This record gives structure tokens, C-alpha cells and sequence, in this order.
DNA sequence: CCAGATCGTGCGACACACCGGGCCAATTGGCCGATGCCGTCCCGCGAACCCCTCTACCGTGTTGAGCAGCAGCGGCCT
């Protein structure tokens, strides 16, 4: 766990992650899976990478 | 004006300068010689330490990209 401040403990929680076991690995991803798709409004912020 | 500080000079004392004598104190420091406890070693036995061996109802299966070589096949050529 982050524990730096409130806001990064809060932050570390409500992530989503695309790499991991099971997932797609880090040097493997395209430049397509890399991209804001229009459905992402409202479900995963765009700034916040 | 003239009298003590400074110094000259003088007499003595005198603290040693000598360089040579003639004995001594302190203080030895060796191990001398004699006595005694510890290191080394040679067993002595015994606890453990490691290796080898055998047991016979029977039982039968584990990503993308780039570049290059090989196998199968279409189709001439004889």
C-alpha cells in the first residue's frame, strides 16, 4: 500500500489495471490498447495515467 | 652649590674549576640451585555415525516485425 498522504491511499484503491497474471504484459501492448476510446466517458479517466 | 648612582678599585669570601686521588653507599641481576604444577600424548572404553543388506497375500501406462530454410504441389520435359 501507498501510504503518502489520504489522497494516495485513496488513489492506490480505485485503480485498474491491463498487465498482470492473466493480462497482457508491459512491453507487448500495441499503441491501440494505449488510447482514450469514446466509451471511456464516464467509466475510466483520461488525465489520470 | 653638592650628594647618591655609577663605576673604579680593593679586600675578602667563596662557589666552585681544575684534574687527580682513595675509598664507599645504593643497587644490583643473573638465574645457582631446589621445588612444584601444567601440556602433551597414549591408550581405554564407549556413544554415535555412516554404510550395507533384506521383506514373498498382491500389485503391471506420464506480439510484431524481419529474415531464412524445408516440405508439398502445379506444371513442363523427356
Amino acid at each position: 500500500m501507498d501510504q503518502n498522504n489520504p489522497l494516495s491511499g485513496l488513489t492506490h484503491k480505485r485503480r485498474l489495471s491491463a498487465l498482470g497474471p492473466g493480462g497482457l504484459s508491459r512491453e507487448r501492448a500495441g499503441f491501440e490498447v494505449r488510447d482514450v476510446h469514446p466509451s471511456h466517458y464516464g467509466r475510466m479517466c483520461p488525465i489520470e495515467t
